[PDB]
């Protein structure tokens, strides 16, 4: 089976790289860093990101393993110490966590996946959009931003917003606010708002076009723009799982105690 | 068709209650308050959610319209002066919002649905409460009471305790804290936690075993509970539709501007 | 000079009480707990706070000292090992913090002294009340209740409701809400409210007059309330210190780690 | 007397001052952009906010006015329909708000006066810094920013941070967080903080060292910074009240109803 491996690049997590490859030499399992069908992560959540995006294009061929050699490690299945357990069971079920789409048009288009959330923020002056859900108005936002998160962002920046915890097996994505300015003369909602698939919410600007999107902490300044757009993506992320952790569990770990 | 019609008891809805009255006599329309098909709901959202309770045994047989003569109403679809047109139109499509099942356990055991949220406080006396999630230990929770909502309850107590705003055509239910402790000793995990159909909530005592349980503003205490157990419920509330009014222009209209 | 000890009376508070009374029986020391002029509490909060009730008419008379043998122990200024030097030094420089006074009345009036809060629910139904800040209406508060705090309360009671955490050389109290409601309909300022001495905030009731009013966790029901007015006391709790124990570092201690 | 007028520069503003110059003209009043002692200003908060920081160095020479053609106008006393009963008034008790000073140190050092806040957020990249209170390490601040408040500073962007509403005779300062990261292994207090006079909160550097400042919403990159410290100032802005027009009215009128 066609595999690779990232590696967060600092030497924990390149000599555990070199020992799973030593080990998988050891089986039928080829190396291939442009079509394989595993991909596996060494490092914290920030490595596992960037091997999303390093494979976004074939993410219905790929199922992705994390190792964790980083800080938190929130999409970590493993501790370094259980990798040749990896290796050999490698040589198992699949489960598949909800995308967000963003849209963004200019006056062509660019499309993006995340697998954690996309945010919008101004390029520097007073942030203000108008809030369309499903083509109906649906509020004027005044403020630092807003943070449009997944199933699995939700323990992320969603998190840190007041955002609800969701688990993973629910389609939608959560909308929070940063920082909103309510007063006698602005009002937002306030509290979060959870999207079911095929609800798109579009972001329109009211007097300055230029924006910072964010996607999974990559940021971009995008100019001219007439429209954000997001809705719960067809495109899924695929994990292989040997073992029952559960996401409440995951999450208990991470935040309670570990 | 069988129907029935609760009102508010004011002047206005009564009035408002006898002319529909009247008016379905000029239909094939039975007035039957044993098993009506239609139950028309005349007053807020409290009037509604006791015709709801008032016959949440035949929750499968019933299709419920709110028409608004309260306060907010935010199960209201209908404004009194299209009331003559409601009865004309009446003689649809049908809408299902999910419904929550608690269940309470001694030393036998109760069940009770909600439409809006069941909530959990002490007896007087600190609250005290070990949280399971799918027979998992998450967390000890202290503080004031916990809130579990429905989706269309989370623009009720929810939304006044931090909950995310849910779209009801999302299977869920959300919890949420009331004023939970938070230092060296104690620790929750502060946000809301939105569960899909199928994950078991339950609560179990540590000490006290006394607790006032809410289910959609109706209090009762529970002495010697053994377990509070949330759950979605297989049962869902059917609402009779004649135009669209759809959630989140609700939302608007409730919270932003009307 | 005149002393008395609490304790919280578990075996360890008790003996660690029965070796610090014998070890005063060494110095020019007399147990009285009728007029002491040193009162030892030897628990947690909670004991220290039953501490200051007993004796909150010789206020003036008095300075505290807290040794934790409780769970939190945030008013604790010592730890049991430390007993003997304590006894030995206290045989020391004087500290105040701000107290909250409460005044209720009805159709007399009664007025209670707090070390952290004040707060006020209804008597089991909506609560709904008027308030009005120095003689000025200022909002409609629907909603759980309302909690006053003194600045050595907002670590308490206060801080799970959002409020902020606030030095206690600051003459202040400050006003947190409960679960307020806020829709078209109704509006409350949603943040936390610090008044300075000689402010008044009142509460007046809209229909129900019975709320359950508490003072540092005692809680009482009080009938046919006409108003419950809250004001910065012009009495103070004294402290002795033996050592500089900062309030920040105090709250480093409690919530951060230690 | 020597007075200025400042205008926010619309049509309204400017033709508003014109009058009152007019109207100055007919009395004993020199109008002195230089060194006036009377301080006009004609428009919204942020037209105020410009009217301060021109004069910040004559601020114990100065009291100032705000007209409103803004919009919210929240250090406005006057409509514009009151005008000229203002210049003839004119022809006054004084009233002072408390300031934070914010030194900035490198590797010389630069200070600013700010009259609603002071923030630090990083030049792009993760922020993570150490906050000091009073040379004692209180927590690792990981997140997106922090915020420090005056008084009169509390209603505005603190208050969209979550911060207390706080009256301007109380000589301090709030810190509040903006989305902090708090899990396993990250910690902060999540309340606001509130430091009296005297108090020096220093925010120092983990990793990077630039990072963008803001006083009063106008912001600049700083680099190479080894501290940035915090402390109310000794400065105070000096206000000519000419009626009654109370704190907490003026939150009334701004955040409630008018
Ligand atoms: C800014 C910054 C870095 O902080 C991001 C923190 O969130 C963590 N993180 C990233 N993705 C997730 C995630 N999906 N859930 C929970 N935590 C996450 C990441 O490991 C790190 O601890
Ligand atoms: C680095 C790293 C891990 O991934 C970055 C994640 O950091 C999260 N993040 C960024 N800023 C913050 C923030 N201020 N608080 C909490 N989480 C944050 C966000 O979810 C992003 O995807
Ligand atoms: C306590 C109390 C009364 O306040 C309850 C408020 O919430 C309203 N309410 C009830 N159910 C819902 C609901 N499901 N969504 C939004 N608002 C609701 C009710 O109309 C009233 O305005
Ligand atoms: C009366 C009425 C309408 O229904 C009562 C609803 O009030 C809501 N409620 C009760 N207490 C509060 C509260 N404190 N804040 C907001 N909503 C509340 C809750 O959802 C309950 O079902
Ligand atoms: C309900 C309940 C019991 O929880 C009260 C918690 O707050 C603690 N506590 C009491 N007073 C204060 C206080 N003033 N500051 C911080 N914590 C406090 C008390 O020790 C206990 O940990
Ligand atoms: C027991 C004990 C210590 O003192 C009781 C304190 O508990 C605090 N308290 C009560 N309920 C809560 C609560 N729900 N969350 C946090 N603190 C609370 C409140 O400040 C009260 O004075
Ligand atoms: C970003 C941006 C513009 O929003 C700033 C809003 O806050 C208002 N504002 C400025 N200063 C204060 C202030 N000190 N208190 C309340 N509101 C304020 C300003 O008028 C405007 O309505
Ligand atoms: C423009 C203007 C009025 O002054 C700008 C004020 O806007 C306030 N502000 C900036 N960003 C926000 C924000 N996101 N929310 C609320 N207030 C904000 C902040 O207090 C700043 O001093």
């Amino acid at each position: 089976m066609k595999y690779m491996i990232t590696s967060k690049g600092d030497e924990k997590s390149d000599l555990l790289r070199l020992n799973m490859i030593a080990g998988f030499g050891e089986y039928d399992m080829e190396y291939d860093d442009v079509e394989p069908e595993i991909v596996i992560s060494i490092g914290g959540d920030g490595t596992f990101l960037s091997a999303f995006h390093q494979y976004e294009e074939r993410l219905d061929e790929i199922a992705f393993i994390g190792i964790h050699t980083g800080h938190l490690g929130f999409y970590a299945d493993w501790r370094p110490a259980e990798a040749d357990k990896l290796v050999k069971l490698l040589a198992y079920q699949k489960v598949s966590y909800p995308l967000l789409k963003t849209t963004v048009k200019y006056g062509k288009e660019a499309t993006y996946l995340a697998l954690n959330e996309s945010t919008v923020k101004s390029s520097g002056g007073p942030f203000v959009v108008d809030v369309v859900i499903n083509d109906i108005h649906f509020e004027r936002f005044r403020g630092d931003g807003l943070c449009m998160s997944t199933p699995s962002g939700t323990t992320a920046y969603n998190k840190s917003l007041g955002g609800a915890l969701m688990h993973p097996s629910i389609e939608a994505m959560q909308l929070t606010e940063m920082a909103s300015i309510n007063n006698r003369v602005y009002r937002t909602i306030g509290s979060p708002l959870v999207f079911p698939k095929h609800h798109v919410v579009s972001l329109q600007p009211v007097n300055d076009k230029d924006f910072q999107i964010s996607v999974d902490h990559l940021s971009i300044l995008h100019r001219d723009v007439q429209e954000i757009r997001y809705e719960v993506s067809a495109k899924k992320i695929h994990f292989a799982r040997f073992r029952s952790f559960p996401f409440w569990r995951r999450v208990h770990d991470s935040f309670i105690e570990d």
